[PDB]
């Protein structure tokens, strides 16, 4: 009773469902980090690393940041991270976003002592 | 008052936390889809293209069967895919895979009327 071409769905076909696919990371760690308290932040980037990892990049690579100033530094590696992007139903009470999985350099602005990260400029 | 040292790490530090579903994957899909009920099916791939772009490769270009059929066709586009291999330690009925994606050119056999996909032959 199941056709030829059923056992080939069955086995093979998983449409839209790769394990990169979307999911509800971003909705929960975008409210449960107060991220959408007064607005719903557009795009917010979270890091996988381990702090000690991601404090280190303030003295690896140093480049310009965005906005023209120069304490900024790259990662030497590229590290996990997962970018948050509202989507189309987002809307102010109602925030919504969609969790895109990534392994890139990150760029973070850092000062003070410890000089540690205060701003994540962007990744590349 | 919020130091900004604790702001970044708020909104940016998640560390392990990865939303990847990628290690357990193949197990999931291969314990739902059915292939692990009489053995360990060793190796499988699910494809995660629309089904209508997995039935048109029927229409492309026909390469050789590895068992040496005529009637196999490879996609002349990539497609998103996932492979899933037995892992060293994966003994029935305790079966284990690894998970891999790439984006590959498939290989399908094609059977009947309507012409469609009935085998995974490889992917490119």
């Amino acid at each position: 009773k199941e056709t030829a071409a059923a056992k080939f769905e069955r086995q093979h076909m998983d449409s839209g469902n790769s394990p990169s696919s979307s999911s509800n990371y971003c909705n929960q760690m975008m409210c449960c980090r107060n991220l959408t308290k007064d607005r719903c932040k557009p795009v917010n980037t979270f890091v996988h690393e381990s702090l000690a990892d991601v404090q280190a990049v303030c003295s690896q690579k140093n480049v310009a940041c965005k906005n023209g100033q120069t304490n900024c530094y790259q990662s030497y590696s590229t590290m996990s991270i997962t970018d948050c992007r509202e989507t189309g139903s987002s809307k102010y009470p109602n925030c919504a976003y969609k969790t895109t999985q990534a392994n890139k350099h990150i760029i973070v602005a850092c000062e003070g002592n410890p000089y540690v990260p205060v701003h994540f400029d962007a990744s590349v």
